[PDB]
């Protein structure tokens, strides 16, 4: 397990997230949505050019799966997946960038819904999680996952459990308070209201 410091930057904006009064908590779910499509998005692309990136999966599709016993939100995607390099670096010197301005549109009148134009409502997560996990794995890259609860920090480590061909999954653990997200209902909600046009087919599971 490899631990990490996030830039400071990106610390400080989990902070903003973790400490804001904030009532509008839904939002992340169509920030996580949204990097989903954007990354199926990318391995449809891809594959017109190469079919064989279809290899590890044709099907190109957001799942979502509440688990009430363990506390959990979990986002499925088929897209084309993060490499360690994604993780560890060039993702996070993407967001800095993104964090300034988002911190400038903040203090100039923006609210925390509007996260995803700067390209990091990935944070958002934080608005209902004490920890996420993201399981991700790209073609000719290995398994890994990545995680954080906050607090500076972030671990990588190759994946040794159940192989998911291609994709991303973001593990939410919510914190105690936000067990909303676990309810059908609840999550359709959201979906009908944030996340209606997205072009891949989204399935809410339901609990056992
Ligand atoms: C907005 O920034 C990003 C950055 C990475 C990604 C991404 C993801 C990806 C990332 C997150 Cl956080 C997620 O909730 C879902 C995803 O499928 N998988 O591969 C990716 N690679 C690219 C190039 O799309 C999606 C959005």
């Amino acid at each position: 397990v490899e631990t990490f410091a996030f830039q400071a930057e990106i610390a400080q904006l989990m902070s903003l997230i973790i400490n804001t009064f904030y009532s509008n908590k839904e939002i992340f779910l169509r920030e996580l949505i949204s990097n989903s499509s954007d990354a199926l998005d990318k391995i449809r692309y891809e594959s017109l050019t190469d079919p064989s990136k279809l290899d590890s999966g044709k099907e190109l599709h957001i799942n979502l799966i509440p688990n009430k016993q363990d506390r959990t939100l979990t986002i499925v995607d088929t897209g084309i997946g993060m490499t360690k390099a994604d993780l560890i670096n060039n993702l996070g010197t993407i967001a800095k960038s993104g964090t300034k301005a988002f911190m400038e549109a903040l203090q100039a009148g923006a609210d925390i819904s509007m996260i995803g134009q700067f390209g990091v409502g990935f944070y958002s997560a934080y608005l209902v999680a004490e920890k996420v996990t993201v399981i991700t794995k790209h073609n000719d890259d290995e398994q890994y996952a990545w995680e954080s609860s906050a607090g500076g920090s972030f671990t990588v480590r190759t994946d040794t459990g159940e192989p998911m061909g291609r994709g991303t999954k973001v593990i939410l653990h919510l914190k105690e308070d936000q067990t909303e997200y676990l309810e059908e209902r609840r999550i359709k909600e959201i979906v009908k209201k944030h996340s209606q046009f997205i072009g891949y087919p989204i399935t809410l599971f339901v609990e056992k």
